[PDB]
């Protein structure tokens, strides 16, 4: 029981309970060039054939940020010669791109990033993407999304696999990463983003988590066990909610009748859906229009009024 | 608006979304000394007739492990005078009943402080405790039980109204309580929770909460929206499991063939309600004869096996 098992092991179970790779045959890897993009790599290469694919290729986002993007990108290339994948390179002035688009560098390298992958994935017929995300990246997510506000979403964080995503390091720990790559002596892009805590996600990484560990030394398998209770919790949350939107939701209304007598959660669930609208406050507005007659002026020119016993926009 | 309306504005708030009295004549206050607990009470009798209270006594708990605990005890005692407010003290060697009953000091003081309120609550006749619980402590509480693991249930921390225990500055935050006790030149016991962070909350408070609030500095407020949510969610997942649970189990077992089926959400939750366990790993091990035929062993000598479309506890031992 190594580094190597120790992970071989947990990706292997969320195969079993996830199934995540279940006919593709094509998977493009977001390839930051990082340790966790490095192992989990490292991960699908050998697993290639037990997942039963075809080809397994590389897509490294270049920011044109760090002072070192060049060097980096060199250093995916040869990382993708080495194993000989295919290699696709995307580069894009985020900077320019987040000004222009009064974006902010993070979200602007998001939306870049993915939408070169996507470029990639579409353009040359892979079927799938595969990423790094980690537990830790999980736990922190979860964190932040704890720290600026939420709901289970939130709290669950990003899941293994979604729409064309497939994040096979899921269960594993960013040490185990960090050990599997020693462990195979992997070579690595250092994170010098890391530790800039003026970034929130690096602020729980290096202040919080730390500081939570003193009271649980075992904080991300303990987490990963909310997170599994949550996620079925969520999915009957969520499933006994379309239930309750189509029996409720007839036309463009809301049966006023059948929602009120129904539970608080649902009833904030239809009318969530319903109203588009995702935050707590909007969402809160239109359903007091179940007990309380009248209208209720939301986002984007949208209002929705109770006429009756049903409620509909204007 | 000024402190004191930002803190009582909350606390009708809060009456208003939970009915924190609604019938309740004698109120106990759980009184510590400190802010909270002297903003509590400057409160509640700010609305004493507001609430229909007939009476609003004072309930100090002397730990016996500080120094100060001393004078403390005094502290409220006059207090107590200042307001011309019953107060009941109490003494007790928490150190010795100490967890000589096996559990840490807070353990004890805990089981000891709310062993004299309920105490004082039945022999004095009172229809509920109030404590200065607030939303920091919420906060906390939930951040802690995020911490060790935990679903839904922890995530939400204590409610507002819980048997016979009430607390009326839920909403309200520690920052809210402190500006309040100074606008109100009101005194009070320091707190000392800055020299114990040896203690998970403590450093939950002192440690992780202010880092949080570098990133969101209304964290108390986007927290508070949250805890909304869940309660919701939660009180109906309990609603679905205690039902499916009244219908899957006959004499002292669990129809599989009927379990076996529903919602994985709901087979977790009626697991723990008949196995009286809430772990994770107990919870799934049991779980798995719902398929799986077999038998079973968790922790006291309790064992559970499934014979045929049952599952039970065995009875040897
Ligand atoms: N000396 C005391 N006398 C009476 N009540 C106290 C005293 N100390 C603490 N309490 C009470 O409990 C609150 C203070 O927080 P404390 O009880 O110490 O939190 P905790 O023990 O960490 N867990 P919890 O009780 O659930 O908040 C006060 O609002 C009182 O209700």
């Amino acid at each position: 029981m190594n580094p190597e098992s120790r992970v071989i092991r947990k990706v292997l179970a969320l195969q079993n309970d996830e199934k995540i790779f279940s006919g593709e045959r094509r998977v493009l890897i977001a390839f930051s060039g990082g340790v966790d993009s490095v192992v989990l790599t490292d991960v699908l290469l050998k697993l290639k054939n037990y997942f039963s694919l075809k080809e397994v290729a590389l897509a490294h986002f270049n920011h044109m940020l760090r002072e070192s993007a060049e060097r980096d990108e060199e250093f995916c290339k040869e990382f993708a010669k080495e194993r000989n994948m295919k290699i696709f390179v995307g580069k894009e002035d985020v900077r320019a791109f987040a000004k222009e688009n009064r974006m902010s560098l993070e979200e602007a390298g998001r939306f870049l990033r993915y939408k070169f992958l996507k470029e990639i994935l579409e353009s040359e017929g892979f079927d799938c993407i595969a990423t790094a995300h980690h537990l830790n990246d999980l736990l922190e997510t979860s964190l932040l999304f704890f720290t600026r506000g939420t709901g289970l979403d939130g709290l669950i964080g990003f899941l293994p696999k979604e729409e064309v995503i497939r994040r096979p390091l899921y269960y594993v720990k960013r040490s185990e990463i960090e050990e599997y790559a020693k462990f195979k002596g992997l070579r690595w892009v250092e994170d010098e983003t890391n530790y800039e805590v003026s970034i929130p996600r690096n602020r729980i990484r290096h202040r919080v988590i730390p500081e939570l560990k003193r009271i649980n030394e075992n904080l991300e398998d303990t987490f990963l066990k909310m997170v599994k209770v949550l996620r079925a919790e969520r999915e009957f949350l969520e499933e006994e909610a379309q239930k309750l939107y189509k029996e409720v939701k007839k036309g463009n209304c809301l049966d006023v009748k059948k929602l009120k007598e129904k539970p608080l959660a649902l009833q904030r669930r239809v009318i969530r859906k319903f109203i588009g609208e995702k935050d707590y406050e909007k969402v809160e507005l239109v359903r007091s229009l179940l007990e309380k007659g009248g209208e209720v002026n939301l986002g984007k020119g949208k209002v929705l009024k109770r006429k009756e016993r049903w409620l509909c926009f204007s």
